[PDB]
Protein backbone atom coordinates (compact mmCIF):
# COMPACT_ATOMS: atom_id res chain seq x y z
CA UNK A 1 0.00 0.00 0.00
CA UNK A 2 1.39 3.11 -1.50
CA UNK A 3 1.39 7.04 -0.26
CA UNK A 4 2.35 7.92 -4.23
CA UNK A 5 0.86 5.80 -7.13
CA UNK A 6 1.40 6.53 -10.59
CA UNK A 7 -1.93 7.81 -12.64
CA UNK A 8 -0.57 6.10 -15.91
CA UNK A 9 1.50 3.13 -16.15
CA UNK A 10 3.06 1.71 -19.54
CA UNK A 11 3.68 -1.73 -19.92
CA UNK A 12 6.40 -2.96 -22.58
CA UNK A 13 5.73 -7.04 -22.10
CA UNK A 14 9.61 -7.69 -24.21
CA UNK A 15 11.42 -10.72 -23.64
CA UNK A 16 8.79 -13.41 -25.16
CA UNK A 17 11.29 -14.98 -27.98
CA UNK A 18 14.16 -14.86 -25.66
CA UNK A 19 11.71 -17.06 -22.84
CA UNK A 20 10.72 -19.30 -25.07
CA UNK A 21 14.49 -20.00 -26.32
CA UNK A 22 15.70 -20.70 -22.60
CA UNK A 23 13.32 -23.15 -22.33
CA UNK A 24 13.86 -25.17 -25.00
CA UNK A 25 10.92 -24.09 -26.76
CA UNK A 26 10.82 -22.11 -30.58
CA UNK A 27 10.81 -18.13 -30.55
CA UNK A 28 7.81 -17.89 -31.94
CA UNK A 29 6.17 -19.73 -28.99
CA UNK A 30 7.02 -17.55 -26.28
CA UNK A 31 3.82 -15.00 -27.48
CA UNK A 32 1.16 -17.19 -26.22
CA UNK A 33 2.40 -17.16 -22.83
CA UNK A 34 2.69 -13.26 -22.38
CA UNK A 35 -1.16 -13.31 -22.62
CA UNK A 36 -1.87 -14.39 -18.41
CA UNK A 37 0.86 -11.97 -17.47
CA UNK A 38 -1.19 -9.07 -18.70
CA UNK A 39 -4.33 -10.39 -17.05
CA UNK A 40 -2.56 -10.44 -13.39
CA UNK A 41 -1.12 -7.23 -14.40
CA UNK A 42 -4.74 -5.94 -15.04
CA UNK A 43 -5.72 -7.72 -11.65
CA UNK A 44 -2.94 -5.89 -9.82
CA UNK A 45 -3.64 -2.61 -11.00
CA UNK A 46 -7.27 -2.51 -10.33
CA UNK A 47 -6.60 -4.28 -7.13
CA UNK A 48 -4.32 -0.95 -5.99
CA UNK A 49 -6.80 1.92 -7.89
CA UNK A 50 -4.08 2.46 -11.02
CA UNK A 51 -6.44 4.40 -13.11
CA UNK A 52 -4.76 3.84 -16.38
CA UNK A 53 -2.60 1.21 -17.91
CA UNK A 54 -1.32 1.23 -21.27
CA UNK A 55 0.08 -2.17 -22.99
CA UNK A 56 2.62 -2.22 -26.22
CA UNK A 57 0.98 -4.87 -28.32
CA UNK A 58 3.16 -4.20 -31.44
CA UNK A 59 4.25 -1.95 -33.83
CA UNK A 60 4.32 -1.68 -37.81
CA UNK A 61 8.01 -2.01 -37.92
CA UNK A 62 7.25 -5.51 -35.80
CA UNK A 63 5.15 -6.66 -38.84
CA UNK A 64 8.51 -6.84 -41.07
CA UNK A 65 9.36 -10.20 -39.00
CA UNK A 66 8.80 -13.78 -40.14
CA UNK A 67 5.25 -14.64 -40.49
CA UNK A 68 5.29 -17.37 -38.08
CA UNK A 69 5.96 -14.37 -35.57
CA UNK A 70 3.87 -12.19 -36.70
CA UNK A 71 1.02 -14.66 -36.26
CA UNK A 72 1.87 -15.71 -32.97
CA UNK A 73 2.12 -12.25 -31.16
CA UNK A 74 -0.87 -10.59 -33.35
CA UNK A 75 -2.79 -13.77 -32.05
CA UNK A 76 -1.55 -12.84 -28.54
CA UNK A 77 -2.48 -9.23 -28.37
CA UNK A 78 -6.13 -10.60 -30.11
CA UNK A 79 -6.86 -12.51 -27.17
CA UNK A 80 -5.30 -10.32 -24.36
CA UNK A 81 -7.76 -7.73 -25.70
CA UNK A 82 -10.54 -10.23 -25.78
CA UNK A 83 -9.42 -11.16 -21.89
CA UNK A 84 -9.65 -8.42 -20.78
CA UNK A 85 -12.81 -7.25 -22.31
CA UNK A 86 -14.32 -10.45 -20.30
CA UNK A 87 -13.33 -8.32 -17.10
CA UNK A 88 -14.39 -4.21 -15.43
CA UNK A 89 -12.34 -2.34 -17.86
CA UNK A 90 -12.47 0.90 -19.94
CA UNK A 91 -10.77 -0.22 -23.16
CA UNK A 92 -8.95 1.19 -26.12
CA UNK A 93 -7.36 -0.42 -28.90
CA UNK A 94 -4.91 2.83 -30.61
CA UNK A 95 -3.08 1.65 -34.13
CA UNK A 96 -3.20 2.16 -38.20
CA UNK A 97 -6.31 0.65 -38.81
CA UNK A 98 -5.79 2.03 -42.42
CA UNK A 99 -3.92 -1.32 -43.23
CA UNK A 100 -4.51 -5.09 -44.11
CA UNK A 101 -2.16 -5.79 -40.67
CA UNK A 102 -4.70 -3.91 -38.54
CA UNK A 103 -6.32 -6.80 -36.73
CA UNK A 104 -10.38 -6.71 -37.49
CA UNK A 105 -11.19 -8.62 -34.34
CA UNK A 106 -10.00 -5.60 -32.52
CA UNK A 107 -12.16 -2.26 -34.64
CA UNK A 108 -14.91 -2.83 -31.90
CA UNK A 109 -12.38 -1.54 -29.09
CA UNK A 110 -10.70 1.41 -31.35
CA UNK A 111 -13.21 4.05 -29.01
CA UNK A 112 -13.16 3.36 -25.77
CA UNK A 113 -15.67 0.48 -24.62
CA UNK A 114 -17.09 -0.30 -21.06
CA UNK A 115 -16.99 -3.98 -19.96
CA UNK A 116 -18.56 -5.51 -16.79
CA UNK A 117 -18.52 -2.48 -13.76
CA UNK A 118 -15.58 -0.76 -15.73
CA UNK A 119 -13.59 2.12 -13.04
CA UNK A 120 -9.85 1.11 -15.15
CA UNK A 121 -8.70 2.76 -18.28
CA UNK A 122 -6.82 -0.10 -20.00
CA UNK A 123 -4.77 1.24 -23.52
CA UNK A 124 -3.93 -1.23 -26.47
CA UNK A 125 -0.95 -0.45 -28.60
CA UNK A 126 -1.86 -2.36 -31.38
CA UNK A 127 -0.23 -1.78 -35.56
CA UNK A 128 1.37 1.42 -33.59
CA UNK A 129 3.55 3.60 -34.78
CA UNK A 130 5.46 6.60 -32.99
CA UNK A 131 5.92 8.20 -36.54
CA UNK A 132 2.48 7.28 -37.43
CA UNK A 133 1.38 8.87 -34.46
CA UNK A 134 3.09 12.27 -34.34
CA UNK A 135 2.14 13.11 -38.15
CA UNK A 136 -1.56 11.76 -37.71
CA UNK A 137 -2.10 15.40 -36.72
CA UNK A 138 1.03 17.13 -38.75
CA UNK A 139 -1.77 15.89 -41.92
CA UNK A 140 -4.35 18.35 -42.08
CA UNK A 141 -4.53 20.72 -38.54
CA UNK A 142 -5.19 24.23 -38.39
CA UNK A 143 -1.67 25.42 -36.46
CA UNK A 144 0.79 23.63 -33.85
CA UNK A 145 -1.13 23.47 -31.11
CA UNK A 146 -3.98 21.55 -32.76
CA UNK A 147 -1.32 19.51 -34.41
CA UNK A 148 -0.12 18.11 -30.95
CA UNK A 149 -3.87 17.66 -29.32
CA UNK A 150 -4.77 15.93 -32.35
CA UNK A 151 -1.70 13.28 -32.42
CA UNK A 152 -3.04 9.68 -33.25
CA UNK A 153 -2.84 8.79 -29.49
CA UNK A 154 -4.29 11.95 -28.00
CA UNK A 155 -7.01 10.28 -25.96
CA UNK A 156 -4.30 8.57 -23.92
CA UNK A 157 -2.35 10.77 -20.96
CA UNK A 158 0.74 11.48 -20.00
CA UNK A 159 2.71 8.25 -18.80
CA UNK A 160 3.88 8.74 -15.24
CA UNK A 161 5.68 5.51 -14.65
CA UNK A 162 6.82 2.90 -17.59
CA UNK A 163 7.88 -0.33 -16.90
CA UNK A 164 9.58 -2.96 -19.59
CA UNK A 165 10.41 -6.20 -19.15
CA UNK A 166 13.29 -8.20 -20.93
CA UNK A 167 16.38 -6.24 -19.22
CA UNK A 168 16.57 -3.64 -22.49
CA UNK A 169 16.31 0.08 -21.10
CA UNK A 170 14.73 1.95 -24.23
CA UNK A 171 10.96 3.32 -25.45
CA UNK A 172 10.86 1.33 -28.38
CA UNK A 173 8.89 4.26 -29.47
CA UNK A 174 6.26 3.68 -27.20
CA UNK A 175 4.17 7.49 -27.03
CA UNK A 176 6.59 10.06 -27.21
CA UNK A 177 4.46 12.65 -26.46
CA UNK A 178 3.33 10.63 -23.61
CA UNK A 179 6.96 9.66 -21.75
CA UNK A 180 8.83 12.62 -21.92
CA UNK A 181 8.61 12.58 -18.04
CA UNK A 182 7.86 9.11 -17.81
CA UNK A 183 10.07 7.45 -14.83
CA UNK A 184 11.22 4.02 -16.64
CA UNK A 185 12.04 1.24 -14.37
CA UNK A 186 13.53 -2.29 -16.43
CA UNK A 187 13.01 -5.88 -14.92
CA UNK A 188 15.43 -7.73 -15.95
CA UNK A 189 13.33 -10.81 -16.21
CA UNK A 190 11.38 -11.89 -19.54
CA UNK A 191 7.71 -11.04 -19.59
CA UNK A 192 6.53 -14.69 -19.71
CA UNK A 193 8.18 -14.84 -16.21
CA UNK A 194 6.59 -11.96 -14.48
CA UNK A 195 6.28 -12.15 -11.20
CA UNK A 196 3.70 -9.05 -8.74
CA UNK A 197 7.10 -8.30 -7.29
CA UNK A 198 8.35 -6.41 -10.35
CA UNK A 199 5.35 -4.34 -10.19
CA UNK A 200 5.06 -3.71 -6.55
CA UNK A 201 9.23 -2.71 -6.89
CA UNK A 202 8.56 -0.45 -9.86
CA UNK A 203 5.80 1.14 -7.35
CA UNK A 204 8.49 1.41 -4.29
CA UNK A 205 10.88 3.37 -7.35
CA UNK A 206 7.81 5.46 -8.19
CA UNK A 207 6.78 6.68 -4.83
CA UNK A 208 10.35 6.85 -3.90
CA UNK A 209 11.15 9.81 -6.59
CA UNK A 210 12.21 12.97 -4.76
CA UNK A 211 8.94 15.32 -5.85
CA UNK A 212 11.24 18.67 -5.57
CA UNK A 213 13.45 17.67 -7.88
CA UNK A 214 11.10 19.14 -10.86
CA UNK A 215 10.84 17.61 -14.32
CA UNK B 1 40.70 3.76 -21.87
CA UNK B 2 39.26 0.35 -22.63
CA UNK B 3 39.49 -1.21 -26.77
CA UNK B 4 35.48 -1.30 -27.51
CA UNK B 5 34.11 -4.04 -30.14
CA UNK B 6 30.78 -1.29 -31.22
CA UNK B 7 31.11 2.64 -30.47
CA UNK B 8 27.53 4.22 -30.74
CA UNK B 9 27.25 7.29 -33.29
CA UNK B 10 25.56 9.72 -31.65
CA UNK B 11 25.56 9.87 -27.36
CA UNK B 12 22.97 12.24 -25.39
CA UNK B 13 23.97 13.12 -22.12
CA UNK B 14 21.73 14.38 -19.29
CA UNK B 15 23.83 16.57 -16.87
CA UNK B 16 21.69 16.27 -13.73
CA UNK B 17 22.40 15.98 -10.39
CA UNK B 18 23.97 19.67 -9.57
CA UNK B 19 21.86 21.01 -6.74
CA UNK B 20 21.82 18.12 -4.63
CA UNK B 21 25.93 17.80 -5.53
CA UNK B 22 26.28 21.11 -3.55
CA UNK B 23 23.48 20.44 -0.84
CA UNK B 24 25.67 17.27 0.11
CA UNK B 25 28.63 19.50 0.25
CA UNK B 26 26.92 22.09 2.94
CA UNK B 27 27.03 24.62 -0.60
CA UNK B 28 23.83 26.40 -2.08
CA UNK B 29 21.54 24.66 -4.49
CA UNK B 30 22.46 26.76 -6.76
CA UNK B 31 26.83 26.78 -6.71
CA UNK B 32 26.58 23.12 -7.90
CA UNK B 33 26.40 24.83 -11.52
CA UNK B 34 29.69 25.73 -12.07
CA UNK B 35 31.36 22.27 -11.46
CA UNK B 36 29.49 20.78 -14.07
CA UNK B 37 31.67 22.31 -16.46
CA UNK B 38 35.19 20.94 -16.37
CA UNK B 39 33.19 17.35 -16.39
CA UNK B 40 31.79 18.40 -20.12
CA UNK B 41 35.21 18.95 -21.69
CA UNK B 42 36.12 15.53 -19.37
CA UNK B 43 33.69 13.59 -22.03
CA UNK B 44 34.36 15.89 -24.92
CA UNK B 45 37.79 14.52 -24.50
CA UNK B 46 37.29 11.13 -24.03
CA UNK B 47 34.69 11.38 -27.07
CA UNK B 48 37.43 12.97 -29.44
CA UNK B 49 39.59 10.33 -28.27
CA UNK B 50 37.63 7.07 -29.00
CA UNK B 51 36.10 8.83 -32.50
CA UNK B 52 32.70 9.05 -31.28
CA UNK B 53 30.93 11.09 -34.51
CA UNK B 54 28.53 13.14 -32.24
CA UNK B 55 27.62 14.43 -28.51
CA UNK B 56 24.57 16.12 -27.73
CA UNK B 57 24.46 17.88 -24.66
CA UNK B 58 20.66 18.53 -22.66
CA UNK B 59 22.20 22.24 -21.24
CA UNK B 60 18.76 23.55 -20.20
CA UNK B 61 14.91 23.75 -21.52
CA UNK B 62 12.03 25.89 -20.94
CA UNK B 63 10.69 23.97 -18.34
CA UNK B 64 14.29 24.54 -16.20
CA UNK B 65 13.72 28.28 -16.43
CA UNK B 66 10.46 27.94 -13.75
CA UNK B 67 13.28 27.53 -11.15
CA UNK B 68 14.43 29.83 -8.99
CA UNK B 69 16.44 33.30 -10.35
CA UNK B 70 19.27 32.06 -8.49
CA UNK B 71 19.54 28.69 -9.75
CA UNK B 72 18.29 29.93 -13.31
CA UNK B 73 21.50 32.25 -13.61
CA UNK B 74 23.97 29.61 -12.41
CA UNK B 75 22.97 26.68 -15.00
CA UNK B 76 22.59 29.57 -17.99
CA UNK B 77 26.22 31.01 -17.04
CA UNK B 78 27.21 27.26 -16.68
CA UNK B 79 25.81 26.59 -20.24
CA UNK B 80 27.62 29.48 -21.82
CA UNK B 81 30.98 28.63 -19.95
CA UNK B 82 31.08 24.87 -20.75
CA UNK B 83 29.58 25.88 -25.55
CA UNK B 84 32.52 28.61 -24.97
CA UNK B 85 35.24 25.82 -24.00
CA UNK B 86 34.41 23.47 -26.35
CA UNK B 87 34.29 26.31 -29.26
CA UNK B 88 37.96 26.82 -28.44
CA UNK B 89 38.22 23.17 -29.82
CA UNK B 90 38.57 21.38 -33.15
CA UNK B 91 34.32 20.79 -33.13
CA UNK B 92 31.58 21.58 -35.07
CA UNK B 93 28.99 23.21 -32.67
CA UNK B 94 25.66 23.36 -32.79
CA UNK B 95 22.92 24.88 -30.68
CA UNK B 96 18.94 24.28 -30.64
CA UNK B 97 16.49 26.23 -28.14
CA UNK B 98 13.83 28.53 -28.63
CA UNK B 99 15.96 32.04 -29.48
CA UNK B 100 12.70 33.92 -29.43
CA UNK B 101 13.32 34.82 -25.86
CA UNK B 102 14.92 37.39 -22.87
CA UNK B 103 16.50 33.57 -21.86
CA UNK B 104 18.11 32.73 -24.66
CA UNK B 105 22.17 33.81 -24.04
CA UNK B 106 22.85 36.17 -27.33
CA UNK B 107 26.44 34.97 -26.63
CA UNK B 108 25.07 31.36 -27.99
CA UNK B 109 22.89 33.37 -30.92
CA UNK B 110 26.41 32.56 -33.18
CA UNK B 111 26.17 28.63 -32.46
CA UNK B 112 22.55 28.33 -34.06
CA UNK B 113 24.00 27.61 -37.32
CA UNK B 114 26.33 24.76 -37.17
CA UNK B 115 29.89 25.73 -37.31
CA UNK B 116 33.11 24.28 -38.78
CA UNK B 117 31.02 22.55 -41.23
CA UNK B 118 33.40 19.68 -43.11
CA UNK B 119 33.38 15.97 -33.84
CA UNK B 120 29.71 17.46 -33.76
CA UNK B 121 28.65 18.84 -30.33
CA UNK B 122 25.17 19.79 -30.62
CA UNK B 123 23.63 22.04 -26.97
CA UNK B 124 20.29 22.16 -26.06
CA UNK B 125 19.79 25.58 -25.00
CA UNK B 126 16.12 26.64 -23.93
CA UNK B 127 15.23 23.70 -25.55
CA UNK B 128 11.27 22.64 -25.36
CA UNK B 129 9.64 19.15 -26.62
CA UNK B 130 6.60 20.89 -27.75
CA UNK B 131 8.62 23.81 -29.32
CA UNK B 132 10.31 21.12 -30.88
CA UNK B 133 7.57 19.45 -32.43
CA UNK B 134 5.30 22.02 -33.39
CA UNK B 135 8.36 24.49 -35.18
CA UNK B 136 7.32 23.22 -38.67
CA UNK B 137 3.79 24.21 -37.78
CA UNK B 138 7.41 16.10 -40.17
CA UNK B 139 10.59 14.60 -39.43
CA UNK B 140 12.46 17.17 -41.14
CA UNK B 141 11.11 20.49 -40.09
CA UNK B 142 11.00 20.08 -36.62
CA UNK B 143 13.59 22.39 -34.93
CA UNK B 144 15.98 19.63 -33.51
CA UNK B 145 15.63 18.40 -37.25
CA UNK B 146 19.73 18.69 -38.00
CA UNK B 147 20.36 15.98 -34.53
CA UNK B 148 20.11 12.52 -35.79
CA UNK B 149 18.88 9.72 -34.14
CA UNK B 150 20.20 8.83 -30.76
CA UNK B 151 22.10 5.57 -30.12
CA UNK B 152 23.11 5.77 -26.38
CA UNK B 153 21.78 8.61 -23.71
CA UNK B 154 23.31 8.83 -20.11
CA UNK B 155 22.41 10.39 -17.23
CA UNK B 156 23.61 11.82 -14.33
CA UNK B 157 21.78 12.48 -11.15
CA UNK B 158 19.77 8.43 -10.74
CA UNK B 159 16.93 9.92 -12.94
CA UNK B 160 15.19 7.07 -15.30
CA UNK B 161 13.73 9.63 -17.68
CA UNK B 162 14.33 11.90 -20.54
CA UNK B 163 13.02 15.35 -19.36
CA UNK B 164 11.54 16.10 -22.40
CA UNK B 165 14.75 15.56 -24.14
CA UNK B 166 14.52 14.87 -28.25
CA UNK B 167 11.43 12.99 -28.02
CA UNK B 168 11.91 11.92 -32.06
CA UNK B 169 15.33 10.85 -31.69
CA UNK B 170 15.14 8.90 -28.31
CA UNK B 171 12.60 6.76 -29.54
CA UNK B 172 15.11 3.41 -29.66
CA UNK B 173 17.58 5.60 -27.56
CA UNK B 174 19.51 2.76 -25.04
CA UNK B 175 19.32 4.71 -21.64
CA UNK B 176 22.24 4.31 -18.97
CA UNK B 177 22.11 5.91 -15.80
CA UNK B 178 24.64 6.68 -13.25
CA UNK B 179 23.38 7.36 -10.18
CA UNK B 180 26.49 10.01 -9.29
CA UNK B 181 25.45 13.62 -9.89
CA UNK B 182 27.12 15.05 -12.82
CA UNK B 183 29.82 17.27 -10.92
CA UNK B 184 31.35 13.69 -9.58
CA UNK B 185 31.99 12.86 -12.95
CA UNK B 186 34.28 10.26 -13.66
CA UNK B 187 35.95 9.08 -16.87
CA UNK B 188 34.69 5.09 -15.90
CA UNK B 189 30.76 6.18 -15.47
CA UNK B 190 31.08 6.87 -19.50
CA UNK B 191 33.30 3.68 -20.00
CA UNK B 192 30.24 1.93 -18.11
CA UNK B 193 27.82 3.54 -20.50
CA UNK B 194 30.16 2.19 -23.34
CA UNK B 195 30.06 -1.53 -22.29
CA UNK B 196 26.47 -0.87 -21.65
CA UNK B 197 25.96 -0.11 -25.23
CA UNK B 198 28.09 -2.90 -26.78
CA UNK B 199 26.26 -5.15 -24.86
CA UNK B 200 23.15 -5.01 -26.58
C1 LIG C 1 25.71 21.44 -20.87
C2 LIG C 1 26.98 20.68 -20.59
C3 LIG C 1 27.43 20.80 -19.19
C4 LIG C 1 26.95 22.05 -18.54
C5 LIG C 1 27.31 22.16 -17.10
C6 LIG C 1 26.17 21.97 -16.17
C7 LIG C 1 25.31 23.18 -16.08
C8 LIG C 1 24.06 23.15 -16.93
C9 LIG C 1 23.41 21.84 -16.98
C10 LIG C 1 22.07 21.78 -16.35
C11 LIG C 1 21.51 20.39 -16.46
C12 LIG C 1 20.04 20.30 -16.26
C13 LIG C 1 19.50 18.91 -16.48
C14 LIG C 1 18.17 18.75 -15.80
C15 LIG C 1 17.39 17.60 -16.26
C16 LIG C 1 15.95 17.72 -15.79
O1 LIG C 1 15.23 18.68 -16.21
O2 LIG C 1 15.58 16.91 -14.92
Amino acid sequence: KFKRLPRHIAIIPDGNRRWALARGLEKHEGYSSGIIPGLEVYDICVKIGIGEVTFFGFTQDNTKRPQIQRKAFTDACIKSVQEIAKRDAEILVVGNTNSDIFPEELLEYTKRTKVGKGKIKINFLINYGWYWDLTYAYDNSPDGKKMIENIASAEIPRVDLLIRWGGRCRLSGMLPVQTVYSDIYVVDEMWPDFKPEHLFKALEFYQNQDITLGG
